[PDB]
Parts: C-alpha cells; structure tokens; sequence
C-alpha cells in the first residue's frame, strides 16, 4: 500500500473521486476521478485503486458510505492508503 494526502480548501469541497463497492470482493474502489478536482490535480489516484484506510479509519472491508462520512468529516486534510493492482 502507499499512501495519499489530499487536501480540502473548503470542509464541503468533495475530493472527485467516484467511490464504489464490488459485487465479488470486498473493499472501497475508485470508479473514476472526476477532471479538475482535487484528487485529479493531485495526479496520484488512479480508476480501480482500492482505499484501504482514510484519516486512520479502516476501510479494507468498509463501504463507500463510510468513505464520503470520513472525507466530509475532516476539516482539511485527508489521508488515504491506497492499493493498486
């Protein structure tokens, strides 16, 4: 895993990630990354990466629910671990 630090300049700004679940495995995966925002800028985050973990939060078998709770919740800073096959 590695890991990817994006930041909000608004607390309601969204990321531009399209998470979503998997009907056979388990996990959180970008579905796309949505041109110009945040995570896009950044340059990183790639379709189909899995997010293993937000601000400390595990999310191996977590739900893209939990994943948008725990990117709203924080004021900035948002620490992603991320996989990629």
């Amino acid at each position: 895993s590695f890991h990817v630090i994006l930041n909000k300049s608004s607390p309601e700004e969204q990321l531009g990630i399209k998470l979503v679940r998997r009907v056979d495995e388990p996990g959180v995966f970008i579905f796309n990354v949505l041109n110009g925002g945040v995570a896009d800028r950044h340059g990183q985050l790639e379709e189909n990466d899995r997010v293993l973990a937000i601000n400390g939060h595990d999310l191996r078998f977590g739900s893209p629910e939990s994943a948008a709770h725990l990117i709203q919740a924080s004021e900035r800073r948002v620490h992603l671990v991320v996989s990629r096959q």
